[PDB]
């Protein structure tokens, strides 16, 4: 129940422009700005959306996790392991508890599309 004091922000994502076929994975990289990342949780959700208009919608959770895989001092990236079909993706970040009550409760990435090549 205690923040660390972390700040986690969506830095990238995976670029999908032009075709990219199905299956490919699909990921997010993140930047912590805050203090350390220790014990607080960074609920992430891989939604299969119904389009990518903005602001998005929930859609579908197909996969899920917290943040914890870290690629550089400050850096962490989510990333899917399951098999990729068809459609409109994005991830969707949950600020964990105790975080401060400015702005959204969650950060979704860019949309990412994966085309049919079938």
């Amino acid at each position: 129940k205690r923040w660390d004091q972390s700040d986690l922000h969506i830095s990238d994502q995976t670029d999908t422009k032009g075709t990219v076929c199905s299956p490919f994975a699909l990921f997010a990289v993140l930047e912590n700005t805050g203090e350390k990342l220790k014990k607080s949780k960074w609920k992430w959700e891989l939604h299969k959306l119904e389009n990518a208009r903005k602001p998005l919608k929930d859609g579908n959770v197909i996969e899920k996790g917290f943040v914890s895989n870290q690629i550089g001092d400050s850096l962490y990236k989510i990333e899917t392991k399951k098999k990729m079909k068809p459609g409109i993706y994005a991830f969707k970040v949950y600020k964990p508890a105790g975080y401060p009550a400015n702005g959204s409760t969650f950060e979704w990435s860019e949309p990412m599309r994966l085309a049919k090549c079938d």
